[PDB]
């Protein structure tokens, strides 16, 4: 939107939270060190509403053994948003990523999914999902009057448009879906909102393959509040007449609508990289701020169907997006960030993203700018 508009600190600009409290829940997603750092501290209780967990609550981190259960970091990011009247979304209770191998051996100790005996399937079936409602008994029993929105599952839909082969589906079938939210609701009560979370819920046949899956689940009565939108984008992809597509064919089901991730990444995908935040030029900030201001006048239009926007993160100095920021270098060792030029080597997740409206020194980003004025 603006480069007039100065490079301030965050903790001392107009609130983002506020700007958008009568649209939409303004969160971020944290671990539990941050809550332990003055400046990521106060940059919470001043722009956010709403917290989610970056790693601490997902299946490994809260029972990475069979009956040991881990919530003293969970606990802490709970506490916190009590403290400062945050909303909390769990991420989340079941996913194929970061989530203990145990899950998944039968009783001798061997891989369920090279189980050939129909009867041991069948058998393996019922430990799976029996497991499965014990973990999420588990931490619904601690956390349903305190946590309102739940990622009860998470990316259980393929790329290709089928449901996602994990071990889960391999094991148990299209139930261990079923199974989640049922159990859920049954030991979290009518209060809490439950959802299916998902990347690239823009994109066909990926988004068509959601959509009817979740049909299907509500009209068999699978308990299921709303669809999260990881929201993992880009500056031009995907377009805002996607998201609108995505958003309103949702809301046609009766669904709610939470941007559960967003972030507006500097790059393609797989993304060339620069090597440090000070090598991204100028004008990558510039467009990004026009990216962001469609991005949130569209929230803003859709506001009667969407409840909360999540950013993966607080400001610019951390976001899971450098794992990804490969750095690719030229028989030279030049940095190469033209998608299509040659290159010689590349070092994988070595390079520097920048998706947030706030940059690493907690200085606004023209970015911020853009969502924080009214036009
Ligand atoms: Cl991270
Ligand atoms: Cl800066
Ligand atoms: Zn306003
Ligand atoms: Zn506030
Ligand atoms: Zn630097
Ligand atoms: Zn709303
Ligand atoms: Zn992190
Ligand atoms: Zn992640
Ligand atoms: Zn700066
Ligand atoms: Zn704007």
């Amino acid at each position: 939107s603006y480069a007039k508009k100065p490079h301030i600190s965050a903790l001392n600009a107009p609130q983002l939270d506020q700007r958008y409290k009568n649209e939409f829940t303004i969160g971020a997603a944290v671990e539990p060190y941050q809550l332990q750092n003055e400046k990521d501290v106060q940059m919470l209780k001043r722009h956010f509403n709403s917290i989610v967990a970056e790693n601490v609550m997902k299946p490994i981190s809260i029972q990475p053994e069979e009956g040991k259960f881990n919530f003293e970091q969970a606990d802490r990011i709970v506490k916190f948003a009590k403290a400062n009247g945050m909303d909390i979304r769990f991420h989340t209770l079941v996913w194929h990523s970061q989530v203990p191998q145990w899950f998944f051996l039968d009783k001798e100790g061997k891989p369920m999914v090279n189980e050939t005996d129909p009867v041991k399937r069948e058998q393996n079936k019922q430990l799976l999902l029996k497991r499965l409602e014990t973990h999420i008994k588990t931490i619904v029993e601690r956390y349903k009057d305190d946590i309102k929105y739940w990622d009860v599952v998470n990316e259980v839909v393929g790329d290709d448009g089928k449901l996602r082969n994990s071990p889960w589906y391999q094991i148990a079938g299209i139930d261990y879906i079923k199974v989640a939210f049922q159990a859920a609701r049954k030991y979290g009560g009518d209060n809490i909102k439950l959802y299916m979370n998902d990347y690239n819920t823009e994109v066909e046949p990926k988004r068509t393959a959601l959509y009817n899956l979740v049909k299907q689940l509500k009209e068999e009565g699978v308990p299921i509040d709303g669809i999260g939108h990881q929201s993992h984008i880009q500056i031009g992809w995907p377009s805002e007449a996607e998201i609108e597509k995505t958003i309103n064919m949702f809301a046609a089901l009766g669904l709610d609508n939470q941007i559960t991730g967003l972030d507006v990444s500097m790059y393609g995908w797989p993304p060339r990289a620069y090597p440090t935040y000070d090598a991204i030029p100028k004008q990558k900030f510039l467009d990004q701020a026009a990216r962001y201001d469609r991005l949130f006048k569209l929230y803003e239009k859709l506001s009667d169907k969407i409840s909360n926007v999540t950013f993966w993160g607080i400001a610019d100095n951390h976001t899971w997006l450098d794992s990804r920021a490969d750095v690719y270098y030229d028989a030279n060792g030049n940095v190469v960030v033209d998608p299509n030029a040659p290159y010689a080597k590349v070092e994988k997740g070595k390079g520097k993203d920048a998706p947030f409206v706030f940059g690493p020194d907690y200085k606004v980003k023209p970015a911020y700018w853009a969502i924080i004025d009214h036009k």
